[PDB]
């Protein structure tokens, strides 16, 4: 596994668009060769889509032949609230670059056949091949994309009754309000993420210090579902400081070393 | 991982039993593409096969197109003994019930050749393709099967040396006499199970509530076996009050609220 | 997972010896289907070449139809350099015994281009097959060959830094000075081990306890990369007396049970 | 230890303030023998105090005869700056209630020499022999008063370097900038606490669910300081329904059903 | 602490036997200076009694000069029930040996009141100074005495809710009933416990397996009293074999190699 | 607690030495109020001797009025055999300081009556009323003087049974033979130790870091009875760099900025 050490959320966010970028234009993709970037939500990667969004307006990189694909979606909100992952993706991303709206894979959390949305989801995934690289945020109790506790470790697209803690934490961007906050989401399952080539997870804040302990420390378990990543052969997680403190030091002191150069954009 | 937390043993051998009906009369079984059903022994299913054999009698599930596949057999036992694995199912199940003799497989745990056995029993799995729904009971050092600690998790089916432990357990069969408990016994292994379709743990008492909370709460290892279900993508463990004594408040409460609808019955 | 408890080191290098003869013996190798055998150095293996050259030179075993691929090389340092693998591998056992020069596979630690080295060397195992037998030792902080903390699971062949730890153990071959033990090493992935059919470790005194206990008793995670062998579905473990100090009496008991008659060569 | 399961912090709050009335009315306090009373300040206590207002006001309770200590107190925050907890407790306590300004007890934070007025402190207890109720709650990490994570479980009353987690806990009092947060407190030792004659913690909230935890299910240790609750004869905890989620089923199960008539006062 | 691994729960009770009378005649007792020793009721003492009657029979101990304290009774039993601790005592032990009436001290679990009886009986051990050697044993769950999980580690003598699972376990004695057996005990508190002198703990079975690990190898907490063992500075616990298989290698290795001699007297 | 984290062991020696001489010359001993010092023997306190001599040479302090207790010393080595903890002793640093031999108090391990020996000890530090300073190390288990694992935390000076391992750790002073090594000793226990006024631990080198990290923050038990400084008043650990790596970055950041000032006297 990779862990990059940086001190904030900024420099999180310019590392993490960086590799998305070189991923790319190292791949070249065509219209018959497109490159499949799986996507989350939340506060953790804005400063990620931030640093894309400008690389682009610079002439870094194009996503003409980027195919994407989002991790969940909340079941049963209106796609126009402006919570609903398809606006966050819109508002925050995709109205800001040149991506095909055909190119564009979302989960639709107000489908009348929830067994047949997820189905069809894997299907699409699997016309495509695969997702080359697949970013993520980790929850405060573990979770990836919103396998909660207990999610199977081969778990696949499906419905997920959120946790009282998860509805808590994202009651944020409903006004404070628990009682708005969707109480189940469509989600792609870990047997779904392990199938990327590559796994690149985000953590930020001292929130998310246990999660990153329980990942980088921890055992294989189906409570912490990040945990998974253990079992995945090209894994990243990049890390800012306060989410480093519950690692021992030799842990933090290891992947300092490994990194340094590759840290130092300066 | 789905957990059904029920009351009493009666309730567990109710919706285990049901569960079994569905998915069967959903499955439709014909002569050509018969239901495999995979079945255990114990004190533990005991309340599931009554109920089966009852729902058999008022017409509500034939198996005359499933074909069974037992866990284990003791080593060295004879065929006739009443506590015999063969026994103990034509006693409380196979007696009672439609399935033709020639859809019935068990181990034989006289044969000559142990590896052929093991191996020829592997191979008739095969031939089906696939369990479809293996039921399977826990033990109290979480022990799926006769997969003892430290049978690794992708054991195929073979003998096995029973514990010391297992053999104290089991005396209660032959009347309180560890010395008249086989030492060894012939199972399918963890990899066997994970290869069914879908898994469904009855966990009933307080004896039980330790390897409950490695199955749901511990990491994956091969000293409880049952971890390994973290790693199913479809499992479903049914408890009784007593079994769920050692989980934290949060977990119980989740599986509650998931479940509320599906197990009132009532 | 078999756990061989002895006593002695010697006795540890006569029981992996004569199981690495039986096994090429039952397999019977031909030019055209050879016996792969995966091979480690270190400290640990040293009474096992010596049992094996003692049994060739004693007509036991012929390595002329056996194939051999070593675990690991340091990165930059010189092969005539005593302490590199190349040497150490020369020196102890195939200056010895009648294995053809052709059928020697050893990573280049001073290749130009060291992930096209990592890659034809998986390449050739795959063009074997596979390695039937893969033998290793332990690393204090439970590393199998250099997948050192926080190497994946699912890992394949690739340069690995080394742990300040791991190279502070190594530096008793280079004198004691750490600063002449090599950074880097070209080493073969977990995913690469658990693909040998068989996997043999070899566990010695009482510096190794906690990773033994690690492996053994301790749950599956990439900090301990030895607990990939609860994973695997024919590993064994041969151990000496004080690298058993921290497993629980009641696993020490039943291995000892298991392995009585296996295990009296006398 | 007793534990007191209700649900609402509104409950707290009652249960404690009648608890804290009952004992001073047992008491009888005189001139002579006062009851001694010890408090802390924070959200914790809030429905307490209003509470004991409310029975004082309704004249079931006096406090001229009660003699108060607080736990800690700010270094460097001047007095009568609104968030000095010499502010809050006569704000949201000693402004209502009768208690003459002689009986008052706080730290002096802003004193010439600190560690005179930590002796002078300690010497204050003592002089009226017992504190003997001793009122607190508990941080995020189990601190008790500001004895943070390895301070010594016999510390006496000294000046203490603020964890930058309890910064950010009580940034919330100082408009949410962490910089605004005294690094330094004086307060009361472990030692002193333990001294007292019994101790009651409020516990509420999912944030102190972990600290709860260590409290009644852990072991002693210094790095949780509310642990040393379990060497204490006269402990008690009261607590709303979100900080028991991380406790056994079976832990909340056993007092539950000890303090069902207890708590059935409504 | 010193733990005398021993076999059998017959050598346990001579082993246990012989040390009560080696400390009662090296002491000397007379009418003036009684030898006081505190007592457990239960399976565990059964051979320890048994062997003191034979001693005191073959002429080599007195129990003329040796005052008694019973560790608990039960609240709301009849005196003369056959289950009653006063029955058990008076039938395994008193009975058969020489001591006064006036020597031996049993809760009163039917005193008019309850707090009474508790205080008095701590005012009776005062009164003789201090207990000499305080035999107990052990609950399943780490229960010394009946201060059941979460007693305070510095306890009096008082009346204790006895945990359901104690329940089934004494239900043994209730011909399998549980609902016979009653739900509160008086009890010796832990602090009770560490005041005495000397204090000897038997442990027998399986079933006391990880309460003696808890004990042994765990630390200090409420959950497990009999940890506080670890705080008292004559501690002895008395094994047979079954109970110490939780208990690492090592650990037992270095009792058994301290008691050898101690234990050869066969 | 305090922790001083350093990087070397010589300037752990430096700042071990200063605070030595600090408390020294602001208790100013005299031949009526003597200062007491408790010392240690062993790799650990060597840098710590030297700078002490140092001080004493250059005028800095005098022991004339310094009365020294020793923690330890082997039973049946003859005083002057070079290892012994006398000749030790005298060595490293009496031979080097003008203190009175009046003034030293070693365990005298070949003593007739070893009983007689050990609460004569005891008394000696009696009727100077206080150990005022005791400096010490730590085992690699955890050890602090001779109080293996499992020795009671209100041990008194007695005899002792060396742990294997630490016979093994000790064998480099006896030329690498175990053989070599005295089985038993004399040592102070852990009572007499947190009865000292502080207590100053020196913690050097790789192999010391699991023991660190049991010490402050794992939770007190009597396996690491370096964990009893939880429960002293005024405990100091003076760390060098590879001791500190096996402790959450959190716990290391608190102390080095704790201590940052305190450490820049280079």
């Amino acid at each position: 596994m990779r862990l990059i050490p940086l001190t904030t959320a900024e420099q999180v966010g310019k590392w993490a668009a960086r590799h998305i970028v070189n991923r790319i234009n190292a791949f070249k993709p065509t219209a018959d060769r497109p490159f499949v970037l799986g996507l989350p939500t939340g506060g953790t990667p804005m400063t990620t889509y931030k640093a894309l969004v400008e690389m682009h307006k610079a002439g870094q990189v194009s996503f003409k032949h980027v195919v994407t694909f989002n991790m969940d979606e909340y079941v049963g909100l209106p796609k126009e609230h402006p919570e609903s992952y398809y606006s966050f993706m819109h508002r925050n991303f995709f109205d800001h670059v040149d991506i095909p709206a055909e190119n564009i894979n979302l989960l639709n959390g107000n489908a009348p056949d929830i067994d047949a949305e997820c189905r069809q989801y894997e299907e699409k995934i699997r016309s495509y091949g695969k997702i080359h690289l697949f970013m993520g945020g980790v929850g405060n109790d573990g979770h990836i994309a919103f396998n909660e506790p207990a999610s199977s470790l081969a778990s696949r697209t499906r419905i997920k009754t959120l946790t009282h803690d998860t509805r808590v934490a994202n009651s944020r961007f409903f006004d404070n309000d628990v009682n708005q906050v969707p109480k189940y989401a469509l989600t792609v399952g870990v047997g779904t993420l392990l199938d990327a080539e590559e796994v690149m997870i985000l953590v930020l804040g001292s929130q998310k210090a246990l999660a990153l302990q329980a990942a980088v420390e921890g055992c294989v378990n189906h409570m912490w579902t990040i945990s998974c990543l253990q079992l995945h052969p090209k894994a990243i997680m990049v890390c800012d400081e306060p989410s480093t403190m519950e690692l021992k030091v030799k842990t933090l002191r290891y992947f300092n070393e490994l990194e340094a150069e590759n840290i130092k954009g300066l």
